[PDB]
């Protein structure tokens, strides 16, 4: 679980997404996984506005940060899920991590802000989806 608090928005995973963040819908994605909901309070999360490839990102099945090198966004393929058909899922960034079930959410940073929120992992795979481009976040 976890989510990005940045002005009036609460960014998660949309397969995580609450009845409250459905009944406060901003706007949602399925084929990025993420959903973003209007909050009454106001978030300390900044944006990262760049083209970092390297950072840090958080794993609650290890209470740890790693550092890790990650992929541009790209459209990838994404295996069936319980949450997920088969499909691509756009807007992801891989790198070798580890990543479990309960995971999606941790956040993944650069020195510049937030980057994205973990979404996909395994056999060592931690996938992360990008909020970089989601420019509207920083304003209104
Ligand atoms: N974004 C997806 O399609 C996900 C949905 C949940 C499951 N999924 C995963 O890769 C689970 C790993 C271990 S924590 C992420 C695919
Ligand atoms: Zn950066």
């Amino acid at each position: 679980s976890g989510a990005i608090y940045v002005g009036n928005y609460r960014v998660v995973n949309r397969h995580l997404a609450t009845h409250n963040d459905w009944a406060n819908l901003v706007w949602e994605d399925s084929s990025r996984d993420l959903l973003v909901s209007s909050t009454t309070a106001q978030g300390c999360d900044t944006i990262a506005r760049c083209d970092c490839q390297t950072g840090v990102y958080y794993c609650s099945s290890r209470r740890k940060h790693y550092p890790v090198s990650f992929s541009k966004p790209s459209l990838i393929f994404v295996e069936a899920s319980e949450y997920y058909p088969a499909r691509y899922q756009s807007h992801l960034m891989l790198a070798v991590g580890h990543s479990e079930p309960g995971d999606c959410g941790g956040i993944l940073r650069c020195q510049h802000g937030v980057v994205g929120i973990v979404s996909t992992g395994g056999n060592g795979l931690v996938g992360f989806a990008d909020v970089r481009d989601l420019l509207w976040l920083d304003e209104e």
